[PDB]
């Protein structure tokens, strides 16, 4: 559609604010918050519907990892619960295949998940399918080519430069070639025939290094860095650019909004968020009525 929506997210507390931005003229709306505040969830879209998935509700009462679904229709500016995932997912990552929605990963408490699992809109029903080879959060996740790519990520012991790729027809997973970086919390994405991962922790620094996967060659490339270093950024396309949302630097919870440009290999600025946060979760879809 038209509008980077991003939901939720982190700072001081997880939050329940939905706002979606136009790359058209620059402006930001508020719409209706979500039902229950969260951090580290992922957004999707699927036939013009917004997701949010997982996340942990960062309080003050408490901290409650989230096995939620909840779906938000652009046309009537409402959130609806979907049915729950079998189990919470903090820091999980998504993916959309033919119209279905897999969570991938996560944590519950110290259960650093490797499980994935499927929801079928038409049905409102999740099903587990088969287990990544690792167990990863802070993970990231894109589709090419109705394939499914985990990237990254902690395994409850170390930061990741591993990655894999689930054949949907086989219900298999495989190891990809691992990225040059160890990275938890990256941004993940897909333009033209390249994985991007973006940013991210290594165990030791927030990243600005960008690189990209090239399913024919098999092999990850470094393009050009990000303005700025982040973790748990939010990572949307929209229009053949990389858009990335806020993140934490290791100093601030970070407002601004970078985009990349494939053609150039450049990042600039493009506006900032109304308040900095991370953990968010992006998506794009139509403008609201
Ligand atoms: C994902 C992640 C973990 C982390 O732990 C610490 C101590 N800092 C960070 C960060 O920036 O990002």
């Amino acid at each position: 559609g038209r509008l980077i929506y991003t939901a939720g997210g982190y700072f001081r507390q997880s939050l329940s604010y939905l706002e979606a931005y136009n790359p058209s003229n620059g402006s930001w709306l508020r719409l209706a918050d979500l039902q229950v505040p969260r951090s580290g969830l992922a957004g999707c879209v699927v036939g013009g519907l917004l997701y949010a998935v997982g996340g942990r509700n960062n309080s003050p009462d408490g901290n409650t990892d989230s096995s939620a679904l909840d779906c938000y229709n652009p046309m009537t500016n409402q959130w609806s619960p979907c049915a729950s995932m079998s189990v919470p997912r903090n820091r999980i990552g998504v993916g959309v295949i033919d119209g279905h929605i897999y969570a991938v990963g996560g944590s519950h408490g110290c259960i650093h998940h490797s499980s994935v699992e499927r929801y079928e809109p038409e049905r409102d029903e999740w099903h587990l399918v088969a287990p990544m080879l690792t167990r990863r959060i802070g993970v990231g996740v894109a589709v090419l080519n109705r394939l499914l790519y985990a990237v990254g990520g902690f395994d409850g012991t170390n930061r990741l430069n591993s990655a894999e790729c689930y054949y949907p027809e086989r219900n298999e997973w495989r190891m990809i070639t691992p990225m040059n970086t160890i990275r938890s919390g990256a941004g993940v994405c897909v333009l033209h025939n390249c994985i991007y991962a973006a940013g991210g922790y290594d165990g030791q620094d927030q990243l600005n290094s960008v690189e990209r996967y090239d399913v024919e060659t098999e092999t990850w490339t470094f393009v050009a860095p990000m303005r700025h270093h982040r973790s748990a950024l939010g990572i949307t396309v929209h229009q053949g650019k990389i858009y990335v949302l806020g993140g934490y630097d290791g100093h601030t919870f970070l407002d601004s909004v970078e985009c990349y440009d494939p053609d150039s290999d450049t990042w600039s600025e493009v506006t900032r968020m109304t308040s900095g946060r991370s953990g968010v979760g992006v998506a794009v879809t139509m403008e609201p009525c």
